[PDB]
């Protein structure tokens, strides 16, 4: 008690030094995120144009696509294996590690690797997001400033590493709330207190978001329009859908993990059979980007189209299966790139389909399939990485259908609920667990 | 250590099945409780407004019945608290904050009836007070009461079920489920050590109570503001400036609440008779003003839409601000059962509007609309006195749904907290607990 009183009166006083530094961090992460984001676009572009000039005939071009993505894949798989192996896959597991002080931040290596790395895997049209990359790139930026300014302390090492990963997510999805929420719900050391300063993370998020806005305003990443509302007599349906995502979250967790192992064999850890295999997956993606594009790519492309109930039943299920596959390959293959976006895409597609069925089971509800899409869009994020608060808010800032806030809060929650009563676990933590264990062994 | 981590990591996100289901029962009751209160407060304002109409001819007889009604209700409310439950005075957020620190008892057998019927009286009578304060505390106690009835044991349950009560408490208060959760995990919680509070459990509670609220209030909001215009990039600095204003004002407003709290203790010296009489006068004043100048009484929800829309004169906004500062201090410092959270939205709004006004005519090349500044400012004083920026920001978003105003809102609050921090302001919740918590030793 007597101590507490002493603390209360002392609460919320973050050293201006950390504060001013939080600003620069975000600013950097922002610009960087912008820079990443422009690069990827550029590469998807040339792949487009080089098919234009070789429009024929089937094969001349089914192949130039394959190569282009294969050749970009390999550049990426190589850049990781050779100079920064810890910059493979997501980036989140890693940085979560760093927040525990159970991994290091080799920023002078990771920056170039991930960035020019992802530039390749992303740009070549692989099933993988910007999120991992930029969240990772983000902490490293935050680290690089700690180093350059000889900042020392736990708080300061913890906070600056923290803000760059928030401001890295912020600038990735243009979601400044979800940026902050992620740190305080997931990223952070999960089992003990931490000296992360909220006030600082905000500032970073702000500044990187602004940077994103200075170069991407005048277009949302996802347009969905304002969907219909949701009658109270309609809510149980959102619980059901949550329950499905609740069983499937863990199952998809198994496969992501398992598929990592079953993919380690095809090179046994060997930099050459890896870069060549990744080169093959990459090639597969740049092919699919042209013969079935909904199955390949990041998949933001198909959220709008799914939400508008534009796919038939068949095309939805196909896309879902097809993506369950390609997502596994691209992520489990250790290639640098997040699984966050492609999960949004799975949740969306799943959502719609679930909707479609309800629409015709109950014309009395005047349902629109599209509201189940938006409920499900974050539901996978909720069942598999288990950080629902962050997914719910991620979709919120991203779709602006605030009136669906109950259905979305319910679907998400009923996913995190069955994902716990089927024994799944935070896929981000299952991955950090994997790393740390195959290390003291 | 690395081996415990891997141990712990693999074990994450398992909340005991009992704890979850009991957070559901908590959520459900917190919501119904909130709705019941919500209605009881409405009915009173109504009887009151209609008694003035049995007497809408004889002006002095009218100015009398207005006053007396609020007086009779204020007194009854102060009384209940002074007589059966001192902890149910003022907001209730500081107290529930105490209980999370295990520094303050949750005497739910006492507070539930005193806070509920107490607030019913003070809110009912027209006094400048909120629901949040009271429903969050009632929320908490409802949680404790289910903990006790079911004797769920051990740290997780006592904090979780106390925390879900508080968040289901706030959610139904403003129909803001996300706000309630972000309130617990940013502000309510023990600020300096880890805690065994289940997030997922707080969620279930929130969902339940928000649904109870919706069953009784679907259709109308609490605040309708429509979809205001966007903020262009070149405009953002004005929100930062506005932030800095909320930032220096923030702390200063905390000082007067504390100051006033003292000076008000003098008038009754702590006497249960001078108190109940002093409350009856402040209350009676409010029910009067709630006629002659309604903008200066009431909780503040009514004038939000009016100010945001730009239907007030710069003259009237200055007037409202002064007057409400005075009625807000006078009611809350006085330690009537009631919160200061809602009134803070109002003062925040009015100021933002007024800023916007001046901002509009200084920069036509911006094509401003003073009403974006009202929204930015509505959550800014909760940022600069309560220091719950994330909670205010999200509460406002939930309430006025102008998502495209998100940056200017963030910047405003974040600017306000920064000036509030650097100028020496103290989280008004924390600073109120600290006094309560200290005086309990001091008296020794």
């Amino acid at each position: 008690r007597r101590q507490l009183i002493r603390q209360l009166l002392e609460r919320d006083k973050t050293p201006l030094a950390i504060l001013f530094m939080a600003a620069v961090v975000g600013t950097l992460v922002g610009l960087a995120a912008v820079a990443f984001d422009k690069g990827v676009a550029w590469l998807q572009n040339q792949r487009m144009g080089a098919l234009v000039h070789t429009a024929d005939n089937y094969p001349l071009l089914l192949t130039v696509a394959f190569l282009c993505s294969a050749v970009l894949a390999m550049f990426g798989y190589f850049l990781v294996r050779k100079y920064a192996p810890e910059a493979g896959g997501s980036g989140i597991p890693e940085i979560e590690g760093a927040l525990e002080d159970q991994r290091p931040v080799r920023w002078w290596r990771v920056l170039p690797v991930k960035f020019f790395g992802g530039l390749g895997t992303l740009g070549g049209g692989m099933v993988l997001g910007r999120a991992g990359p930029t969240v990772q790139i983000g902490g490293n930026i935050g680290r690089m400033v700690l180093d350059i300014f000889r900042l020392k302390g736990d708080e300061a090492r913890h906070t600056l590493l923290a803000t760059g990963a928030a401001a890295g997510l912020a600038a990735a999805f243009n979601a400044p709330l979800a940026g902050i929420l992620f740190i305080i719900e997931e990223m952070r050391p999960q089992f003990r207190y931490t000296l992360i300063s909220i006030k600082a993370v905000f500032i970073g998020v702000i500044m990187s978001t602004i940077m994103y806005r200075i170069f991407n305003h005048e277009v949302a990443l996802i347009d969905v329009g304002k969907l219909s509302d949701a009658p109270l007599n309609t809510l149980w349906l959102y619980l059901i859908l949550g329950i499905i995502f609740g069983i499937f979250g863990p199952i998809f967790n198994k496969w992501v993990l398992g598929m990592q192992d079953l993919l380690h064999r095809v090179h046994g850890g060997n930099i050459t059979k890896w870069v060549l295999m990744g080169g093959a997956i990459g090639g597969l993606c740049g092919l699919l980007g042209f013969v079935a594009p909904a199955t390949s790519g990041g998949g933001f492309n198909l959220i709008p189209i799914a939400t508008a109930g534009n796919f038939s039943m068949g095309m939805l299920v196909f896309i879902f299966v097809a993506r369950v596959i390609t997502t596994l390959l691209c992520f489990s293959s250790g290639a640098p790139g997040g699984i966050f976006a492609p999960m949004l895409a799975l949740g969306t597609v799943l959502g719609t389909a679930f909707g479609m069925v309800a629409v015709e089971l109950f014309p009395q509800y005047h349902l629109e399939a599209g509201t189940f899409a938006i409920a499900g869009m974050g539901a996978l994020l909720a069942a598999s990485i288990r950080a629902p608060l962050t997914g719910i808010i991620l979709v919120l800032e991203m779709t602006d259908n605030y009136q669906l806030i109950l259905p979305m809060i319910i679907t998400g929650l009923g996913a995190t609920l069955l994902a716990q009563f089927t024994g799944g676990k935070p896929l981000a933590s299952a991955i950090l667990a994997r790393t740390l264990a195959k290390q003291e062994a």
